[PDB]
DNA sequence: GGTTTTTGTCTGGCTTCACACTTGATTTGCATCACTGTG
DNA sequence: CACAGTGATGCAAATCAAGTGTGAAGCCAGACAAAAACC
């Protein structure tokens, strides 16, 4: 969800139209998005992001929210289906037990991560061409092994 | 079988607690509300 | 889909206070009378 905030951030300036800008155009796009959150979803900036922002900006309301900064309804759909895939995917490995708490999300977890890998190719090429964050690539490939492996995710986090 | 312990009873009479109703008048319990905090 | 708080508020539910005449239970008397675990 951090990198999500990092991809609203780069997304509000229109980066795929614009492959140049400063560290000024990066600070308006940090301000406006800043803004936007604290008027509409009642939330904080914060220097390090936590649990609690990240569970709150994985809301559909999170994109609804911000679509009315960025004028593409092309990118608004793009972000909408991200948005959703996302949340799909989240129960899967946040569930103390998802044999029997998300069935219908485990069934479709391998074609949910297709798209989302097809939708990161084409329609954000411009962050995601010869560099993936470790956490997309864990979360799109290893997953499924696991919870075949083991069992559950959720259970054996960190959190406790 | 003996021996000791462990329970059972006997009826008249005593105290002690629960209840039978009803109409309010409190007092107790538990869910709601949007949030933190360790990352 | 982390989970245990954080306190004020509010409504459902439990307890009760008033009245007297009952039932139901526990126990007192001293004595007689069956089960049961070791020889």
């Amino acid at each position: 969800a951090a990198e999500f905030y990092k991809i609203f951030q780069l997304e509000i300036g229109e980066v795929y139209k614009h492959p140049n800008a400063s560290k000024e155009e990066r600070k308006r796009w940090q301000a406006t998005l800043d803004k936007h959150l604290r008027k509409r979803m009642n939330l904080k900036p914060i220097m390090r992001m936590n649990g609690n922002f990240a569970r709150k900006l994985m809301t559909q309301e999170t994109v609804d929210a911000v679509c009315e900064l960025i004028p593409s309804e092309e990118r608004h759909e793009a972000l909408r289906e991200l948005m959703d895939l996302y949340l799909k995917m989240k129960p899967v490995w946040r569930s103390s037990c998802p044999a029997k708490e998300c069935p219908e999300s485990l069934c479709q977890y391998s074609f949910n991560s297709q798209r989302f890998a097809e939708l990161l190719s084409t329609k954000f090429k411009y962050r995601y061409e010869g560099k993936i964050t470790n956490y997309f690539h864990k979360t799109l490939a290893h997953v499924p092994e696991i919870i075949e492996r083991d069992g559950s995710i959720g259970a054996w986090a960190s959190e406790g």
